[PDB]
């Protein structure tokens, strides 16, 4: 398993936001850092199984494109254990 | 050493503000960020030695147990150097 | 490769903002976190090559001591790959 955590520097910004909804990657998460004229980015974050990281990566990296793409880093790194929970509304 | 980071969706939001704090996990910080209907949520992390993951993982849930626990995701990630500083006030 | 990650606690806060600027670490990238009296802290975040450890952490450390230092904790931790794309403006 791994993890993937991108940091990516909207241009269009707004337009970014759809990409990455319209992406369909499933339980990412996103928040808001800085990176240096101090430049506002988002960070996206999932944890996928190996077999699954090429298909992430590339979902990522479409979105981006729809928006700016502009400047962003991804990164892969490993995760030993994962525990998923799931209530029913 | 492990990195545990949970990524959890408050139901009872503020009862699990006081479940998080009643805890007693030291050094535990903790942050916003969304998944997706944008869904706010919280980011939990903290680094321990491997002896004591169990023991952190069990504090998270039963934390989570009295708020909402609804939907979360623990990841238990590996840590290969920790430099720690106090300085007393 | 390694990312670093720093959570540390400004006293001198502003003074420590311009200590990370000033600190010349580039791709650096920073957001807010909360520890517990809950506490704003700065968590910082970078990815280096494994011969570059070093240097970034004493630049951190260096950059925390003009400020505060006060309290700080820096994590290395193992990253298999990355992608770093950069679009000329
Ligand atoms: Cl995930
Ligand atoms: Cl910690
Ligand atoms: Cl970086």
């Amino acid at each position: 398993m791994k993890k993937i955590e991108a940091i990516i520097r909207p241009f269009k910004l707004d337009e970014v936001k759809i990409a990455l909804v319209n992406a369909g990657i499933v339980g990412m998460t996103v928040s808001e850092v800085r990176g240096f004229e101090f430049l506002q980015k988002l960070k996206l974050e999932i944890v996928v199984e190996d077999a699954q990281v090429d298909t992430v990566i590339d979902k990522i990296v479409a979105a981006a494109r729809t928006g700016e793409i502009g400047d962003g880093k991804i990164f892969v790194s490993p995760v030993d254990q994962t525990i998923r929970i799931r209530t029913g509304e």
